[PDB]
């Protein structure tokens, strides 16, 4: 019945859930909680995220949500809500047709939660991952749901997005490394009045100091929900446990300074700042995603999209792989692109940190990398392409607006028309393997037909040229060639995650082209 399990419905798991269940891939997620978390946690979507989300029809649902909190603009500093104000202060069209997506977590996992059912994902909410074993043949996960029953859950593959104290990875026994616990917090989601102590004032985040609390305070869209984050000293003897009841009222109170404001307290949960990646993302039939695979300090809000990077490669390597049209060693190119991906963000969001709390050495500043390059600019190591003969291998991440195509990186975003109306190649990738191919190119449909054939997997084959007719996509601005670093005559493979797997710089002669390109989308699918 179900052919991938997912443990966790929080971003991660709920993304994964939405790019399985697009890819057609039987689905189930477990996640102990009734459902999904009002607390706003990470807030900021990079276009790179927001591209992905385009991919299953969640950035249109998300950037609506988000319009709701684009008049939240001040950053401010103060004794309390009420109190004494401290302080307060307030082009990438080339590159991509998204923009920064200023969204709170709890906003966006409501749409991924509705798009993975409306695609047919089962998700099972009050439902305790307890153990699994493995075997040579697929995964048996003990399930306690709600009412404290058990059932066995039989799988393919487990995907691991239960957080950074992931009882999956530790089953397994996979180590992680890095920095470790920065810093240990408490989130109180709690409802208030927030007009009446606010009038016109706006807040994105509110710095909260006085004798009796400090800590971060945010207001939703609607003015009716906070959350106040506050740090805890271990070394005081103080824990979790402390956060009880009465004292996130308190806490709150303290925070918003005015006593006539009634507040509820609907839930208090711990969150580290961290820096801990997994030696390994996959063991076996078990794939780790997200804050299990790597917890991110959150100056710059990377880990939030690393995870959402992380469920999108791999859900359509295990629809391929379920499908027998991958060989199963492409499940272990998940660990190849993204954990080095992990480790590298992982020590961004650390250098963020150190920058922003200005701790920085000169040579921390150096090495810290735009969101732009961090979200957008991955070249992978090696995994599901094949690279240039001849070409320098590119570094991690770059600018990228320099990148042109190279396999292992986002296939570059040029736009066209169709019919008059405006598309991108964007619009093309997300569903299965595509074929692009230059103005010269007209010979690549029957390569596409001929590999597609060859190994039962489906090519979408487009050509891309500055005049095309009825029907087909225009090259308004005749770029694509340069863009996808090709000639005129050239093609590319893009995988169904947009990076590229392969090109041909020239165009191949006769049935060439139908070899090249079969030899290499059967080196990308590990048969
Ligand atoms: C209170 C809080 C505040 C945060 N604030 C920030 C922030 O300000 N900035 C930032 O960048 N990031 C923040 N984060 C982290 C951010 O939310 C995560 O990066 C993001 O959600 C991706 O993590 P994930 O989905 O992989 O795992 P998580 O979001 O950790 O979710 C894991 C899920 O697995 C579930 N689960 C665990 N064990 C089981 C089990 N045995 N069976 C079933 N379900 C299970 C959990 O209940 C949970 O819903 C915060 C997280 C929390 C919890």
């Amino acid at each position: 019945g179900t052919r991938v399990l997912i443990v966790g419905g929080s971003l991660v798991g709920l993304s994964t859930a939405v790019f399985l269940a697009h890819h057609d891939v039987p689905v189930t997620l477990v996640e102990r909680h009734p459902g999904t978390s009002i607390h706003p946690r990470a807030v900021g979507y990079y276009p790179r995220t927001a591209e992905l989300l385009a991919t299953v029809g969640v950035e249109a649902p998300a950037k609506a949500a988000a319009s709701g909190f684009e008049k939240h603009r001040t950053r401010a500093g103060v004794e309390s809500l009420a109190g004494e104000v401290l302080f307060s202060k307030e082009e990438l069209a080339d590159l991509t047709p998204s923009s920064l997506l200023l969204l709170p977590q709890d906003r966006l996992e409501p749409i991924l939660r509705a798009r993975a059912e409306e695609l047919g994902a089962e998700l099972r909410f009050g439902a305790e991952l307890r153990s699994f074993t493995q075997d040579a043949d697929g995964v048996s996960a003990v399930v306690r749901d709600a009412d404290g029953g058990e059932s066995v859950v039989r799988a393919d593959y487990l995907v691991a997005a239960d957080g950074p104290r992931s009882t999956v990875r530790e089953a397994l026994g996979i180590g992680r490394e890095g920095r470790g616990v920065l810093s240990r917090h408490v989130s109180i989601a709690f409802g208030a009045d927030f007009a009446a102590v606010l009038g016109e004032r706006r807040y994105s985040v509110v710095h909260v100091q006085n004798d009796r609390v400090t800590g971060i305070l945010v207001h939703d869209d609607t003015l009716t929900e906070g959350t106040l984050i506050v740090g805890y000293d271990p070394e005081k003897g103080e824990g979790l446990d402390d956060f009880t009841d009465a004292r996130c009222a308190e806490l709150v109170s303290a925070a918003i300074g005015s006593d006539d404001v009634a507040v509820t307290i609907r839930s208090r949960f711990p969150w580290d700042m961290a820096e801990l990646v997994a030696d390994a993302f996959v063991s076996d039939r078990v794939l780790v995603a997200g804050d299990a695979a790597h917890q991110i300090p959150p100056t710059g809000g990377y880990g939030a999209n690393t995870g959402i990077a992380d469920a999108f490669n791999l859900s359509w390597k295990l629809a391929h792989v379920l499908a027998g049209t991958a060989g199963r060693a492409l499940l272990d190119t998940y660990d190849e692109e993204r954990r080095p991906v992990g480790l590298y963000t992982a020590r961004q969001g650390s250098l963020q940190l150190a920058v922003r709390s200005r701790t920085a050495t000169e040579e921390q500043r150096e090495a810290a990398h735009d969101a732009m390059r961090v979200t957008m600019g991955q070249a992978y190591p090696s995994g599901a392409f094949v690279a240039d003969a001849g070409a320098d291998p590119l570094p991690l991440t770059s600018d990228p607006r320099t990148l042109r195509g190279e396999p292992g990186t986002r296939a570059p975003y040029v736009v066209l028309e169709r019919d008059g109306a405006p598309l991108s190649t964007l619009d093309l990738f997300g569903d299965g393997f595509v074929l692009l191919v230059g103005a010269d190119g007209g010979s690549w449909a029957e390569a596409a037909g001929e590999a597609a054939a060859g190994l039962g997997v489906g090519i979408a084959f487009h050509r891309v040229a500055p005049d095309a007719g009825e029907g087909r996509p225009v090259d308004v601005h005749g770029r694509w060639a340069e863009a996808y670093g090709v000639g005129a005559a050239g093609a590319v493979l893009v995988r169904p995650d947009g990076i590229v797997a392969w090109r041909s710089r020239d165009g191949m002669p006769g049935g060439a082209g139908g070899r090249a390109l079969t030899a290499a989308l059967r080196t990308v699918l590990a048969r």
